[PDB]
């Protein structure tokens, strides 16, 4: 269950396998299994990590349906592998993958946004090894994220009553039809690496939690005392583990030796005097160094953490006991050539833009992001809402046990991967599932989501709040959103309804805000926005102009400022991003306040000035 | 002198150091050297590889002048450094760097586009090591590429006669002023890695050459016999090295054991029957495996190569004895967030676009590119003209001994790094230096460049042709260009002169072609083009419209098709790219046939149709 990111130290080495691999497309429902036995025939080049779809302009890989096959060779010195446990880790293979090493099937994985690994100790050999990875991009009614089995993609146009249309659909080329508003970029989107641990006994998982803060300073920079807890899990086979806590300068400020008891675990607590707390806008990180003891060290792992508490109290959201206000947006992992491929240059740039904007937070819409982005937000003081890929869901999925199992898998996998990040303050278990309606539909949705809400709470040792991001709906028949810890709403008054009429949009919004006022929960936007083409201007801005987007946020934000229980504004979106093609997507989704190349539209400048004047704590 | 790219095998391991480093800006002329003794204070994140300039929008790092400081920590198992020679390699630090490891100054380097390395066997230690790299971006009258010490950047506007301007210049913030038309992106632009070799005796360099081809097939796919030569250099301290030649399937087709003799070298020839030849559009690669013998193997290195000859004969350019015609463009290493940083997703996409366009070649304008791109072009059958960063030069530089030494270093360093690539067919020793004029100026330029032409020929074991890329000039007083092995001219008739008037442009072009007809050398364009804003259209296209760009190539190409001695058309540019800001640069240089996001303008479609109909061999 532990998925610690691979580390190099005196006991462990990581051998990256990124670079230019060989690649072939394969069939809609099959690939040649014999490709794992010999070098691929007539291979294309394909860089890893990256989506494959935009890496070849001779082929139309955005249209590909089904399997592709990656392959490369590697060699490592016998000295590296001797006596060690060898693990091959895939940070992400989107959506499903079959992995072969020297012709041997290691195993398979479903779930395109979370890491998986194999023990390859016995499958490796000396000299060149041949690694073959088949990757399946298909989505449909039983995948997360959800695809449509027929009809159109999300907000696609149709003329379904025309007989010629009905007939042509029967013979059309198969294509994935996302039931979500982003392009189905596929492939080895994140890093691949071989790593080593000791074989006899090794550190398998670490959890650090902030248990209690005593006498927190008025500015929240420190606490007189912080009680933290550790939980180390071991693999392999009167043994001990040394746990050292290092402050920001590398100084060992605390140390304890713990007994390993058997499933091997060491557990306990440490009090840290005058602890420096992690806050939005003012990050501070410690390192917990776990050293497996026999003079010597047997194994070691260095786990970053930050000391801070998160608590929902009434209509407030308390970080280190202070009332926080979210400023930010949903994001995407999306960029020109990379697709959904991880790109740390762009992550570094995006975190700087978050600071330029004076925002303090974002949501990982609509899937867990690459691990490096959370490390970045840890060091940069940016709060994250962490979301599983359960987008596109409705009653057809809730009745499908395979979907429920995939949903539980995603929630457990996300929290197991991400639990140690101080920047994560809240979990999102779905984006815009169907919740409202009549008859038994609202109750069926509730019975589907309530156990998953409980699952997210049971899985997180820090016990952070749990939400479900709600689509614009009939809020009076939805019975599920109002039971979340924070109510997170996506609303497009004046864009998808009351179009262009900001007076009516604000009137409608206030009617719904009156509803939420009586519910008594803290409420925030997680989406609201307007497609905007940079360079479209007007003196009285209409839909798609830069002025309309600016006016949209100016009007809507004036209304939520009047509500003391409205605790955040995350807009849609940070930046324009790719989608399946359709009549409402102009080269993708254009609700970014930045362009796809991260340049600011008029609204971004306005929001920057607004957010410069809103404190992280005490605004409401 | 050897710079073999780091390889992992049974005798050697590579440990990458890329990732998110710590970073601080420093002074115009200094940085704090004590930063190498402890973690940088209050660091920013900075992804490596990548330019730093576009990775932080809070700061204005495009405006930065002087030093910045990078830092990271790393740790490797003692088990794998033990007994080994430990080398730290910087694939590129732009432009100059000081490198510290655990406080100790390892040394410094100046060229910004070529790799350098340090032996750190003795500076490493167990546990965490602290690597600090100060990088200097400054350019001026003594650097390659050349900066201006005062005035404006390349093609900048001025009103120098206005007294207020003259006075304001004296106090203006110091800024790099490129004397070249691309942005001065700086930082750790390419990968950083630590690698190991055996310490007592190791392979230091390998050079493979195609010495002779017997009975080449009519289609140039094979020769009845190919004679290749090897030259292996060793470091360290009756010794022997086994050379195995592997074909595309890994079959050992030829092999020899050579004696090692004292600088420790082994060299010889190998006959390969029915050799499969490397051609544009039809790549074929062999591998030369060199194994240092003591049954055991002491050391090994696998060197890719391709079997082909390059020869200029009269007014033809012969590859494997067939008359080649260049179709392609100058490129840049330039992209949105990365800057000049290497990006293998983008390299893979760009090579696919070269194929989409039916081009067969490019030039590395105006600096050597990342090593991975040449490996890609070797495998994809794309021909390269390899160019050093000697851009922006004029008579001020020719009398500067520091410049001359940097120019010789770049020529030797480029050819030492790149000599084994079959895709490289020609070396370029400068782009658009000053060559014409009256008095002694033409002779001064000739006396500067002729020793460099000879140096390039003496450095390359394959003895490939050498050129210098000529700016639009008075070709009748230039005495240097006409002495190159291939005449490579940059011409902008109808753009920078005779503007908009394609009839006059073609007339002027034909007058100059008449001059070159009498010189009797093979001639090619290395640049010609027209800035073009995608989406600007006209029925009679004017400058900056998509139609003008199409008409420009249509008219110019019709004229060179009439000249049998004109052996190639490389246009400017493959794609729009960033420049220093100025009144003639609309968000950079817009002469790309693709946009900066690699989308095709009208002219790219027209060129694709033209080039589809032009064969690699025998067009003229
Ligand atoms: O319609 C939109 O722009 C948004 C609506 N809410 C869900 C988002 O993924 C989607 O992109
Ligand atoms: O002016 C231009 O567009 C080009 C002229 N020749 C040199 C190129 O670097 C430059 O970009």
């Amino acid at each position: 269950n532990g998925m610690l990111y691979p580390q190099s130290n005196d006991s462990r080495i990581v051998f990256p396998l990124d670079g230019v691999w060989d690649f072939r497309t394969a069939g809609e429902d099959s690939y040649p299994a014999e490709w794992a036995d010999a070098p691929l025939p007539e291979p294309l080049p394909m860089a890893v990590p990256g989506s494959y779809n935009d890496q070849n302009d001779e082929l139309n890989l955005r249209a590909h349906y089904g399997w592709v096959v990656y392959q490369r060779s590697f060699a490592v010195p016998s000295r590296l592998v001797a006596g060690q446990r060898m693990i091959l880790r895939f940070d992400a293979a989107t959506h499903a993958a079959d992995v072969y090493l020297n012709g041997q099937l290691l195993g398979s994985h479903f779930g395109g946004f979370l890491p998986f690994e194999f023990d390859v100790t016995s499958a490796l050999h000396a000299g060149e090894n041949l690694l073959t990875v088949a990757v399946d991009n298909r989505i449909g009614s039983s995948t997360l994220p959800v695809g449509n089995d027929a009809g159109t993609a999300f907000m696609g146009s149709d003329n379904a009553n025309v007989p010629a249309v009905a007939e042509a659909k029967k013979h059309a080329r198969r294509q994935n039809l996302p039931n979500f508003d982003f392009f189905n970029f596929a492939g080895l989107n994140r890093h691949v690496e071989l790593y080593t641990t000791p074989a006899d006994a090794y550190i398998a998982d670490i959890a650090i939690t902030t248990e209690r803060l005593d006498h927190i300073a008025g500015d929240a920079c420190t606490a007189a005392n912080a009680l933290i807890a550790y939980d180390v899990t071991f693999g392999g086979d009167g043994r001990q583990v040394r746990i050292s806590i290092l402050d920001g300068e590398g100084t060992v400020v605390a140390g304890v030796t713990a007994d390993i008891e058997r499933t091997a675990k060491a557990s306990g607590e440490i009090a840290i005097r005058d602890a420096k707390l992690w806050n939005p806008g003012a990050a501070y990180l410690y390192t917990a160094v776990a050293e497996l003891l026999p003079s010597r060290i047997i194994d070691a792992y260095r786990q970053t953490f930050g000391i801070r508490t998160v608590e929902v109290s009434g209509t407030t959201f308390l970080i280190n006991g202070k009332p926080f206000y979210f400023k930010g947006f949903g994001k995407h992992e999306d960029s020109y050539f990379h697709g959904r491929g991880t790109d740390d240059v762009l992550n570094v740039k995006d975190v700087s833009l978050i600071h330029w904007l004076h925002a303090n937070s974002f949501r990982t819409s609509h899937y867990p992001y690459a691990e490096s982005m959370y490390d970045l937000c840890d060091r940069e003081g940016i709060v994250i809402i962490d979301e599983v890929p359960a987008v596109g869901m409705s009653w057809l999925q809730y009745a499908n046990p395979l979907v429920a199992e995939r949903h539980r898998e995603a929630i457990r996998g996300m929290i197991a991967r991400d639990k140690n990040h101080p920047c994560i303050v809240m979990w999102s278990i779905a984006n815009e599932p169907g919740l409202d309606g009549d008859g038994e539909r609202p109750r069926q949705a509730y019975d589907y989501f309530r156990p998953l809400y409980e699952l997210a709470h049971a899985s997180d040792p820090q016990n952070r709040p749990v939400t479900l991001v709600c689509c614009q709906n009939d809020y009076t028949t939805d019975i599920t959103e109002r039971t979340m810890d924070v109510v997170c709403i996506n609303r497009y008054y004046g864009w998808y309804n009351l179009s262009g009429d900001l007076d009516a949009a604000c009137h409608a919004l206030n009617i719904e805000l009156d509803f939420w006022e009586n519910i008594g929960k803290p409420v925030m936007f997680t989406e609201y926005g307007a497609d905007t083409i940079e360079g479209i201007h007007g003196t009285h801005g209409e839909m798609f102009s830069e002025e309309f987007q600016r006016d949209y946020y100016a009007r809507i934000n004036a209304e939520i400022d009047k509500r003391p229980w409205f605790i955040g504004e995350q807009l849609w979106n940070f930046a324009d991003f790719a989608t399946f093609q359709g009549i409402i997507r102009v080269e993708g989704n254009r609700k970014g306040i930045l362009t796809r190349d991260r340049q600011p539209k008029m609204a971004a400048h306005w929001l920057r000035e607004r957010w410069a004047g809103i404190p992280d704590y005490g605004y409401k």
